[PDB]
């Protein structure tokens, strides 16, 4: 019940380095990576609840939802998919991500672009092109809810959750952008984003807007 710390395998934080200091222009493509799990989450939660339609009464609604927090200068990615377990906070950054985040950085080397990662499996790590800085909170049907962190070092910090919001079911990506990124807090800004690379999408994607009420 406390805050349990580890350490990343050298290739995580090989490329994390990378994508942060990054100067490269087009860092629009991490919400396409990110909407892109989302959107397998929920894929596996539907496949799972076709032969056992109980395993959505958890959170029944099947959605992607984008929350701009411009106070906090941060943006929440949301999903009412499967999920992970605390076992896969610490142990879904590996086997498929060891392999693919290795072979990425050997395919940038030879001059591979960042806009690739997802064909490698590691597209998650794309957030760090806007963000300094993350928690991931996460619930599976069979499991509590938890909070996984990590600001692009060498290590990261798994908690439970006892304060956030109750996801119900799935996963929510708490990116905390830098200041020179904060344009991906704007409606405007990420409807762009999203028609433009995430229009083949099974699901809806939900925008939650905060405006004054006006005069
Ligand atoms: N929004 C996101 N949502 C979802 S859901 C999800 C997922 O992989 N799997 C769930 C969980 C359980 N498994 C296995 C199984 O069924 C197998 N089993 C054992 N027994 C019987 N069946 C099972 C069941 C119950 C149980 F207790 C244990 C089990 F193993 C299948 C369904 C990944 C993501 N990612 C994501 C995508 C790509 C990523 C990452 C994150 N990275 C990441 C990972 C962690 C923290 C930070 C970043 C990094 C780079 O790549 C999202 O962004």
């Amino acid at each position: 019940a406390k805050v349990e710390t580890h350490e990343f395998t050298a290739e995580i934080s090989q490329l994390m380095s990378l994508i942060i200091n990054t100067v490269y222009s087009n860092k629009e493509i991490f919400l396409r990576e990110l909407i892109s799990n989302a959107s397998d989450a929920l894929d596996k939660i539907r496949y799972q609840a076709l032969s056992d339609p109980s395993q959505l009464e958890s959170e029944p609604e099947l959605f992607i939802r984008i929350i701009p927090q411009k106070d906090q200068k941060v943006l929440e990615i949301r999903d009412s998919g499967i999920g992970m377990t605390k076992a896969d906070l610490v142990n879904n950054l590996g086997t498929i991500a060891k392999s693919g985040t290795k072979s990425f950085m050997e395919a940038l080397s030879a001059g591979a672009d960042v806009s690739m990662i997802g064909q490698f499996g590691v597209g998650f790590y794309s957030l760090f092109l806007v963000a300094d800085h993350v928690q991931v909170i996460s619930k599976h049907n069979d499991d509590e809810q938890y909070v996984w962190e990590s600001n692009a070092g060498g290590k990261f910090t798994v908690t439970l959750d006892e304060t956030n919001e109750r996801l119900g079911r799935g996963t929510m990506l708490r990116l905390f952008l830098k200041e020179d990124q904060l344009e991906y807090l704007e409606e405007k800004r990420i409807k762009e984003v999203v028609k433009k690379h995430s229009e083949f999408v099974a699901y809806p994607i939900q925008l939650v807007v905060t405006k004054e009420v006006e005069k």
